[PDB]
């Protein structure tokens, strides 16, 4: 099977950080759109992201290390306030590290989305300009800071579990749902 043991697989973070839900366990993947990595790996988490159980869901946050590039971490805002993360994550991370295209710059991203094809990009601006996608952005940045996000994709299940990518990426997929059968048996209560 696939045992889950500490120091190997994961590490038992310091200082958690809070679930945006209580109830549900919470999957938590910090990432920015100039990662390689998290480009390669967003396809296969997004997958795990659809077939999780009702009691678990995905959660995404887009580390901001250099006030200049809060705009991709608003970018994420749009996308996932809009509710295309499925839809426009592929096209966002392709444009950002394939292409180079600077959607930090707000004249540069309406044009683009609006050039697009795969998805709703009038609906990812109107996201993009509201003000809730703004503080998103702040929050996204605070979180870095916070939490001391200093690579990414870091994989942290249920608050309080990080990943260790110990055999790649790939390998660390049927890691994050053995974590979330881990915290599922740990918050389950008796008789």
């Amino acid at each position: 099977g696939y045992a889950l043991t500490e120091g190997e697989d994961y590490l038992v973070l310091d200082k958690p950080i809070p679930q945006e839900q209580s109830g549900k366990i919470e999957v938590l993947e910090f990432f920015g759109y100039f990662c390689v990595h998290c480009h390669h790996f967003d396809p296969l988490l997004l997958k795990l992201g659809k077939a999780l159980p009702s009691d678990a869901y995905l959660r995404t946050e887009h580390v901001v290390w250099q006030p200049e590039m809060l705009g991709l971490a608003r970018m994420a805002a749009a996308v996932n306030l809009s509710g295309l993360k499925y839809q426009a994550n592929p096209a966002v991370f392709k444009a950002v590290y394939e292409q180079k295209i600077r959607l930090e710059n707000r004249s540069v991203a309406g044009k683009w989305a609006l050039s697009q094809k795969g998805f709703d990009g009038k609906k990812l601006m109107r996201a993009y300009d509201s003000p809730e996608a703004a503080a998103a952005a702040l929050k996204m940045q605070k979180l870095t800071e916070q939490y001391r996000i200093d690579s990414t994709p870091t994989v942290i299940v249920g608050g309080k579990y990080r990943v260790i990518f110990n055999n790649g990426f790939d390998g660390g997929v049927h890691t994050i749902k053995e974590l979330v059968a881990k915290v599922r048996e740990e918050r389950k209560r008796q008789t």
